[PDB]
């Protein structure tokens, strides 16, 4: 069972590596100096725009950058063991209500307190700068920093962000499943590979598997919150997400 578990966590692992160009560990090799491009104004946005309205292109631009995230996280969630025999009704479901949940986590792996990496390392664009654009758009960014810095405060690493995510994208009370107990079983082996791996791999942090449950609730949060502002303010195929969420 528990050499089940590393085995399982060691797949994980290891689709997650290629599913996503960016992992944390390159990505704060980055941010520590271990080089982007600088966005902290108006002038160095359109400098970085010509190196790599302006609230507009700016929001049109993360969107399509968030389609295609929608993209990597489903060709990870297939490799899950007991994914793709699932019925594929439950698999877009799952992928549907769990793919925002699934980019914050993984945006925080981008993110300091004063900006986030930008097109696969190649920029940085500050926190700040985000605040300054106009309303409504200087609010799209802020709860997720803050969700970020407190996240990154748990000093995950890839090898347990791989089974994290995993863990929430097995979510067995999404709307609209067929079938929930296959769905629950594949997420409880998962949340043991995870206490199993935080325990071995975080010696110091004995309510590592605890905080980590609760996170999960919040980022159900923070996409309520998003797609809510979202309703004040489009890409067809995440409307087809937001039509759900709303
Ligand atoms: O290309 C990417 O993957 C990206 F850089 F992440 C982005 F999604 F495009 C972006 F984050 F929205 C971005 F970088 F901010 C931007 F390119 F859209 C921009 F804001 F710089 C511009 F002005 F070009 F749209
Ligand atoms: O680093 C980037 O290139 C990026 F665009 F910021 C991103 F990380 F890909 C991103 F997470 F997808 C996002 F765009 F920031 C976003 F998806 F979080 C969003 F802000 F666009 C959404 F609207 F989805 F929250
Ligand atoms: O609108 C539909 O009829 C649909 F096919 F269900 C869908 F909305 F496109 C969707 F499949 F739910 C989806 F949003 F595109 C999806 F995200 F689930 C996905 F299947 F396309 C992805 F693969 F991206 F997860």
């Amino acid at each position: 069972e528990s050499a089940d578990l590393r085995a399982l966590a060691k797949h994980l692992y290891d689709s997650y590596i290629k599913s996503f160009p960016l992992t944390k560990a390159k990505a704060r090799a980055i941010l520590t100096g271990k080089s982007p491009f600088v966005i902290y104004d108006m002038n160095s946005l359109m400098m970085g725009e010509d190196k790599i309205e302006v609230a507009i292109r700016i929001f049109q631009g993360c969107q399509f950058r968030s389609v295609e995230a929608v993209q990597e996280i489903t060709e990870y969630a297939k490799s899950i063991p007991g994914f793709v025999n699932l019925d594929l009704n439950d698999q877009v479901t799952l992928l549907k209500y769990g793919v925002h949940e699934i980019i914050y986590t993984m945006l925080a792996s981008l993110m300091n307190k004063d900006g986030v990496l930008i097109s696969e390392g190649q920029g940085f664009m500050t926190r700040e700068f985000l605040k300054s654009l106009r309303k409504p758009f200087g609010d799209f960014m802020e709860p997720k920093f803050e969700f970020a810095v407190k996240f990154n405060a748990l000093e995950l690493d890839d090898s347990d962000l791989a089974i994290f995510i995993a863990v929430i994208i097995l979510s067995g009370d999404r709307p609209g499943l067929l079938n929930v107990k296959p769905i629950e079983d594949i997420q409880d082996n998962l949340l043991q590979a995870l206490e199993l791996q935080l325990k071995l791999n975080h010696p110091e942090s004995s309510q590592l598997f605890a905080k980590l449950l609760q996170k999960m609730t919040d980022l159900r949060q923070i996409v309520t919150e998003h797609v809510q502002l979202l309703q004040v303010i489009l890409h067809p195929l995440l409307q087809e997400i937001y039509k759900d969420l709303y």
